[PDB]
């Protein structure tokens, strides 16, 4: 079909359906309560980035935002995902440091105003404004990592790059292949990160 | 006034708000506290619906989504509605068979895919994709169904039939009767259920 | 700017952003985990309300739903910013008078009714219905006052106040005041009762 990077979000649903196939199967047998908890966190990130990823393959959650003379194609969808997968990964990430709930709810709080902002940044029409929320984001981002404190870090730190040169951002990198980029990204979030 | 289900949504509403009246009332005394968590549950549930209903009753909560042809009358109010309830309610189903968070979280988990896949469903445009997040969406219940285990499968498992001959779906049956369908559904379920 | 209230909506801005900024200087040391969720609660409200009120500054958070023969500007994120501080402040409140689950989850799911009724409110276009919305959500306010039993009573109750002389209600006051006055009650609550 007539989207360029449709393969990249038809990869994207394969590989987030079968992750999440994988540890639903793995998931069986599991008892251990903390174990259980682990288990459904892990599972159910793919899960929901399954479904977000066929929404904007199934081009739904895609959205035209005008900005800089130009009508932008933007997937809403993926803060959609972000909004609930992000905060989750925090739980895991909470259950091996053993954070309290003070920590997790800054922790979580600080993420969801993270994904808020950056989709605000995403949907404005004022193409200026869109890096200031992009730098709001990128700062409650850097809470998050620094209160999470190797491969978190890094992994996290590039959906600000990408979305920077992406045609979301200073378009320097045609849509096409920031898809891409945000895919082998959400892939290694919601899958590898979570067998790793 | 001119939509025929209206009276479906106005009894719907009248039930929600007497049914929440009447938990109201009866959670008076509970300091229990168990107790009071399965009572303020159990109250919160038709307080929502009671605005949904009246908001879809209000002509508020419904939008017109073409497919088949067709613009379609839509109720996403229902929607919102079981994206708060069905979580509650399971809380409630959790506390009955004790649950572990680690269960908790992924029937949690499921639920809101399944509230949020059918209302994708609900919302697109192109009619064959429809079923797609239709099946998407049952195919979560079941996995809540089945962690579950007997009224709440034949009571749950009714949705996505009437979801199906539904005017949201094959079309068997028209609007006014589906919303019929739904209210019955989700006067047992919000308020019957929290009777029983 | 062309926007009158700009300037309160600046205000705003600036006011969530100190304080935010001041509670987040205040919140290192805490190592006591109580302390911590205190201090983490207190730091994310106005960090959200930051965030919002940047947006309805930037005219994003902004929209104009028709009523009353008018076309009615009605700055939908401040329900959006009242949606996630609000619980978080009973949360505080709950640690206070340390209320258990069963008190916080009705707290918070009479709290959430509130704000999505006055939101529904806000948007509806047919004049007569903003104020049965209006009545829902001021019900459901004095639930919470009443469970919540000397300030917060008078400092939540103003809302309604407000919104009812406000334009989004009997129209009494101009947009640039009832902003005004929003604005003087947002920074007390996320501010000032966080000093406090
Ligand atoms: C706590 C602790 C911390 C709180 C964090 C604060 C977050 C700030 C978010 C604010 C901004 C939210 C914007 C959104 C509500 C509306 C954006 O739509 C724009 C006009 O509103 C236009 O694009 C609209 C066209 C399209 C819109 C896409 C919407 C997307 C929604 C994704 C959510 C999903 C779940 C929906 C319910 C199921
Ligand atoms: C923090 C401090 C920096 C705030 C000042 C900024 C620059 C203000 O200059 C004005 C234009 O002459 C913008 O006002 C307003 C006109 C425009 C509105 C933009 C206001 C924002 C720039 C205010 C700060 C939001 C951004 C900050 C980036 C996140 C940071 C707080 C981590
Ligand atoms: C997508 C690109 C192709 C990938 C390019 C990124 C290179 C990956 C860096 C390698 C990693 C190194 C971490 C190894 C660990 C060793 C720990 O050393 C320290 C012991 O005192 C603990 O963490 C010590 C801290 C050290 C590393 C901690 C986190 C890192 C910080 C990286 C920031 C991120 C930036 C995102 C890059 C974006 C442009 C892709
Ligand atoms: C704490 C601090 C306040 C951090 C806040 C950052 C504030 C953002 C300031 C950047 C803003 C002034 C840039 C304005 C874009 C400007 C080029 C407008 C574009 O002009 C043309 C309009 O027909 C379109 O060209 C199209 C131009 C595009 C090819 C590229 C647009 C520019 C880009 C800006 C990205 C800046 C990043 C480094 C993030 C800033 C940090
Ligand atoms: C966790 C764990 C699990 C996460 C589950 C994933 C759920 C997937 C949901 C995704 C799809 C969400 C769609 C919704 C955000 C936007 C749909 O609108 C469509 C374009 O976006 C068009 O119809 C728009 C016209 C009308 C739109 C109706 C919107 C309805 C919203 C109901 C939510 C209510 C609460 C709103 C905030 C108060
Ligand atoms: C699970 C496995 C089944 C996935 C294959 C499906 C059929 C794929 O055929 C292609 C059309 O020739 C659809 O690709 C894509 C074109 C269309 C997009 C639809 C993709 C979805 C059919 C992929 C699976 C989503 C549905 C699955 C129903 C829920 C099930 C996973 C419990
Ligand atoms: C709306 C229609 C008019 C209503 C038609 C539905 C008929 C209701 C079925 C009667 C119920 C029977 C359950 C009795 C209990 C006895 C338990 O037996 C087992 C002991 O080993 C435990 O559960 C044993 C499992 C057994 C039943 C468990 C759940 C049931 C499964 C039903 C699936 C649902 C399908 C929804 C039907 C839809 C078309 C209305
Ligand atoms: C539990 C326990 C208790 C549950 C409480 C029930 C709450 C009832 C809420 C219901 C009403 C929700 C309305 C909203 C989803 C959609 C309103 O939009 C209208 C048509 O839908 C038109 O204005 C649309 C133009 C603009 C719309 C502004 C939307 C605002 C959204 C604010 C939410 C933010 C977060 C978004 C995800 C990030
Ligand atoms: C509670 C009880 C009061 C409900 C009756 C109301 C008045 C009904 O009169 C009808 C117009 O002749 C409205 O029906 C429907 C036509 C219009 C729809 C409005 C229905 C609402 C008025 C029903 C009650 C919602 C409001 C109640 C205010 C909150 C209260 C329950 C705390
Ligand atoms: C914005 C306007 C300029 C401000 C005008 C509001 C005046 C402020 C009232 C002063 C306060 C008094 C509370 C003092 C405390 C003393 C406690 O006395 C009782 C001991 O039995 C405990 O609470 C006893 C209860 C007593 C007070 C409890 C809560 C109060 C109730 C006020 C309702 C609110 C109405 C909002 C007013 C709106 C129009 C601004
Ligand atoms: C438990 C109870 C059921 C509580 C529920 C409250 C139900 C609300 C009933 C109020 C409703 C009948 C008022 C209808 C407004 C009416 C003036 C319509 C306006 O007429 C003109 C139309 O071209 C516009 O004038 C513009 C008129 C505007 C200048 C003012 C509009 C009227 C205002 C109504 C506010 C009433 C408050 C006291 C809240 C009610 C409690
Ligand atoms: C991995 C095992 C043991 C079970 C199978 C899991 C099911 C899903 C298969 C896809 C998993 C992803 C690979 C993990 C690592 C990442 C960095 C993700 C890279 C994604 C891009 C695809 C490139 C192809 C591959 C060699 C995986
Ligand atoms: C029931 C008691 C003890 C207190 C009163 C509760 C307040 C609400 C009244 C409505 C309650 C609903 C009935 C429970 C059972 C269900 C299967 C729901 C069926 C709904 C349809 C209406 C048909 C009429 C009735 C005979 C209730
Ligand atoms: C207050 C201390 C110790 C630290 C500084 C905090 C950072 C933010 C500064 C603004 C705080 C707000 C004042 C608290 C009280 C309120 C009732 C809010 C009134 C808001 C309106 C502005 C009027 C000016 C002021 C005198 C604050
Ligand atoms: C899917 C799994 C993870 C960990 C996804 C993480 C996403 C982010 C950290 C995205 C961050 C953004 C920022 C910091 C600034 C621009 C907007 C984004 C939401 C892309
Ligand atoms: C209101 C109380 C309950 C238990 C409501 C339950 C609703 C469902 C189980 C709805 C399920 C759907 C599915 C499985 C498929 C189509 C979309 C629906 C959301 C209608
Ligand atoms: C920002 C901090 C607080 C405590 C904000 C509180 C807001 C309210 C209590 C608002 C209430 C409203 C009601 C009761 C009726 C009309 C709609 C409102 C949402 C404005």
């Amino acid at each position: 079909t007539g989207r360029p990077e449709w393969i990249w979000l038809a990869l994207g649903t394969a590989l987030m359906g079968l992750g999440t196939l994988y540890f639903l199967v793995k998931g069986m047998g599991v008892s251990d309560p903390d174990a259980k908890k682990f288990y459904a966190i892990t599972t159910l990130v793919p899960a929901i980035a399954f479904t977000m990823y066929l929404s904007m393959l199934l081009g739904y959650g895609l959205t035209m935002v005008p900005f800089g003379g130009e009508q932008n194609p933007i997937y809403w969808a993926r803060y959609a995902d972000w909004l609930f997968t992000t905060p989750l990964l925090l739980l895991n990430l909470a259950l091996l440091v053993d954070a309290d709930q003070g920590t997790i709810l800054a922790l979580v709080g600080a993420d969801g105003i993270m994904i808020g902002t950056g989709l605000v940044g995403a949907l404005t029409k004022v193409y200026s404004y869109r890096f200031v929320w992009w730098a709001i984001s990128t700062a409650a981002m850097l809470y998050i990592l620094y209160v999470l404190f190797n491969v978190t870090v890094v992994l996290w730190s590039a959906y600000p790059v990408v979305w920077l040169i992406g045609s979301e951002g200073a378009g320097i990198v045609p849509l096409n292949i920031e898809t891409l980029l945000f895919m082998v990204l959400d892939v290694s979030a919601k899958v590898g990160f979570g067998l790793i």
